[PDB]
Formats: structure tokens, sequence, C-alpha cells
């Protein structure tokens, strides 16, 4: 049975975006609940682990953005065709998440924030882009012969990095091509044109 | 069975979850611990310059939890429903997110010590509370039987207890869960035979 899905997150792409891409690709109806800082204290206090996004499935609350994303892609063409391919997909996803999680997003000190950010973007990001390009190895998609949610996450994470470092992929045309390929998937393209425009 | 070769530092660290799984499933594997000497060298071979990696018949896999999930698919350590599987993944990422916050590599000693103390005295207790409430009076974290999330809880808490021995004083149920994991025969045997390291 098709459940009632309610996604709760801040008004931004951020960590909720991978879930939104999956819902769009699979044409799944859901409530895109974007809260305001004002209502967060209250909502926060009722969550088992106090972090968002969370996805309520028929009232049962699920947490952890990638755990949710994997759950929604189970038994779909986005998971990876084989058990091994699923491992490769899960691996690329965590490699991207690991990096994104290195940034101190809370930081209020514009300068010292822009220093931890500056180091990561200037000194570490290019190394990761190289390894991702090497991994793709001239192939059309990151894993196997068709799109997986690892490709969705690559496009999502790179879009965020590009906001702060526009020259991120100047030495990786093949990574730019993969981004465009993901962005061209009809359901994804439709979501990209319609989603609320936010900075992150 | 496939020829498995696990590569990681001589420590429990991020490879331990894989090691527990192999033990519990009675799957033979080469437990390869590298030399801090050949580290800057062997690094240039890894897919993303990170360990652990798991070689399976000439094919390389990386990312500890991706590998752990792969090894537990279709086994009794996996969740029993698609939903339980999501709960397993979420608890594991919540634990990993926290352990990943520690500056294990920080060379600046005063900075490293400030951050460790901050995480252990301020953030850690909140997580212990949330985990204890999540477990409630149930037997295991997810469902009615042990899953690899219980393994990960025991692994991560063992390391946190090294730095903060009184971490679970107000959480007897979490202590009980640790002991239940440690009491599983195959796991107990591994804990008894593994290299004794701080981390
Ligand atoms: N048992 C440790 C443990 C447990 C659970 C985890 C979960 C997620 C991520 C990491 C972990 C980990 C975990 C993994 C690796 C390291 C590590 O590489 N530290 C090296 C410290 N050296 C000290 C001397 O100076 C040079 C550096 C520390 C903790
Ligand atoms: N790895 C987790 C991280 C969850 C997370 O840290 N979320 C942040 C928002 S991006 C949060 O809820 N922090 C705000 C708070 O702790 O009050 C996930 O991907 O879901
Ligand atoms: N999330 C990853 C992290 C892998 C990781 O960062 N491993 C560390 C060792 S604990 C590493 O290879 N770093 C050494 C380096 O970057 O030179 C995993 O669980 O496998
Ligand atoms: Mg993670």
């Amino acid at each position: 049975h098709m459940p009632n899905y309610k996604l709760t997150y801040f008004n931004m792409r951020g960590r909720a975006e991978i879930i939104r891409y999956i819902f769009a690709y699979l044409d799944i109806q859901y409530e895109d609940h974007r809260i305001e800082q004002a209502d967060w204290p209250e909502i926060k206090s009722t969550l088992p682990f106090g972090k968002i996004p969370i996805l309520e499935v028929d009232g049962l609350t699920l947490h952890q953005s990638l755990a949710i994303a994997r759950y929604l892609t189970k038994n779909t063409d986005l998971a990876g065709n084989t058990e091994m391919e699923q491992c490769h997909v899960d691996a690329i996803v965590d490699t991207l998440d690991d990096f994104m999680s290195c940034f101190p997003w809370a930081e209020k000190k514009q300068d010292v924030k822009e220093q931890m950010f500056n180091e990561l973007l200037t000194y570490n990001a290019p190394h990761l882009m190289q390894d991702l390009d090497t991994y793709l190895g001239g192939r059309e998609w990151l894993i196997g012969n068709s799109v997986t949610w690892a490709d969705f996450y690559w496009e999502i994470c790179s879009t965020t990095l590009l906001v702060f470092k526009p020259d991120l992929l100047d030495n990786h045309p093949r990574l730019v091509t993969l981004r465009k390929k993901v962005q061209a998937i009809p359901a994804v393209a439709n979501w990209i044109k319609r989603r609320p425009q936010t900075k992150l």
C-alpha cells in the first residue's frame, strides 16, 4: 500500500534534497514540509534524535537522510541492480556525505568559518573530485549501466559545493557531463525547475 | 565462499564492524593490518585514499558501513522488514555521525583535547539519553533480535568508554545491551582473540 509521506526539513535543499529527488523520480506524492526557525524548538523536542530531516511514514517517524533515501529506493531501479552494485552505490554515497559533513555548517564567525570552508574547498575538494572522476572511469554513470541514487547525490552535493567554489569542476568535464545527464532525467528536470529556489 | 581480504590499521576503529560480522557469520577472511610505515605509500592505491577496503575475489570495495550492510544482506543480522532495515541504517548513521565528529587526526594537542572533552561531556550524554529512550525496555535496538546496529552500538561505546568511563552510569539498559552483544558466542570469541589496541 502507498503510504502517506510527510517530509520535514528547513526551507533549503540541504540534506532533504536527496529524498525529494527520489520522490520526484518515482512519482511519489508527499508533503514537503518546510519549517521556520520559529517552530523548530517545538518540533526538535519531539524527535527521537532531535535532528532533521525526518520522514513520517503513515505517522511513524524515520530519521537520517541517507537511511531514508535507501529505504525509498529499495526494490527500485535506483538502488543498484546487484547486491554488489548496491554496495558500490552505498559507498559512493557515504564518500560524498563524509566530505559534505566535514564542513562546519553551524559556524557564525564569517571569517573563521570561511577559513575552515576555504581550506576544505581549496585543498581537499579537488582531490575528491579527481578520485570521483577516476572512479567514474569514462563510464556513463557512477555505478553500473544506468542511473542510481548515487548519481542523484553526486549532482546534489556538487551543486552545493559549486555555490562556494564555481571552479570546482573546471578540470573535470566528465563530471560536468554527469551532472547535466542527471539534470536531464525528465522527472529530475521537472523537480529542478519547480522546487523552491534557496541558496543551499 | 569468496576470498575476502580486509585492509585497515592495527586498531578496531572503522573496520571492527566488518570484523564482528565476519565472526558472527563464521566467514573466513584475511585480517590485514598495515604498517604505519607503508601508510603514505599504500595510500595511493585505495579508491578514495581511505581504509578500510575489502577485497573480494579481485574486486575492491570501500566504506565500512557500505561493506557491513553488504555482508549482512540476506542474513539474520539484517532488519527483518524493509522498515526495520531503515531503522538499522539510521541508528548506525547516528552513531557514525557522532564518532566522526572527533578530531582523531588533530595534531594540535590542546585543540584536540578541548574538542574531545567538549564532545564527551556535552554532546555524548545527550546521545546516550536518546539511544536509551529509543531502546526502551526492548531486547535489542531494532526488532526482536540482534542486528548489526547492536554490534555498532557495542563497538562505538567501547571506544567512548575509553575516554569517558562514567558515560553509561545513568544508562543501565545500554550497559546491558553491550553485555548482550559481548555474550554472543562468536562475538565473545572474537573479542577474546583480537589484537588488544587502545582504539
Ligand atoms: N575504536 C575507535 C573508533 C570507534 C568507532 C568509530 C566510528 C566511526 C569513526 C571512527 C571510529 C573509531 C576511530 C577510528 C580511527 C581512529 C584514528 O585513526 N585515530 C588515530 C589517532 N592517533 C593518535 C596518535 O596520534 C596520531 C593519531 C580513531 C577512532
Ligand atoms: N547525518 C544526518 C544529520 C542530521 C543533521 O545533523 N541535521 C541537522 C540539520 S542539516 C540538524 O537537525 N541540526 C539542527 C539541530 O541539531 O538543532 C542526516 O543526514 O540526516
Ligand atoms: N566513512 C569512512 C571513512 C574512512 C576513513 O576516513 N578512514 C581513515 C582511517 S580511520 C583514512 O583512511 N584516512 C587516512 C587518510 O586520509 O590518509 C569509512 O567508514 O570507511
Ligand atoms: Mg555517514
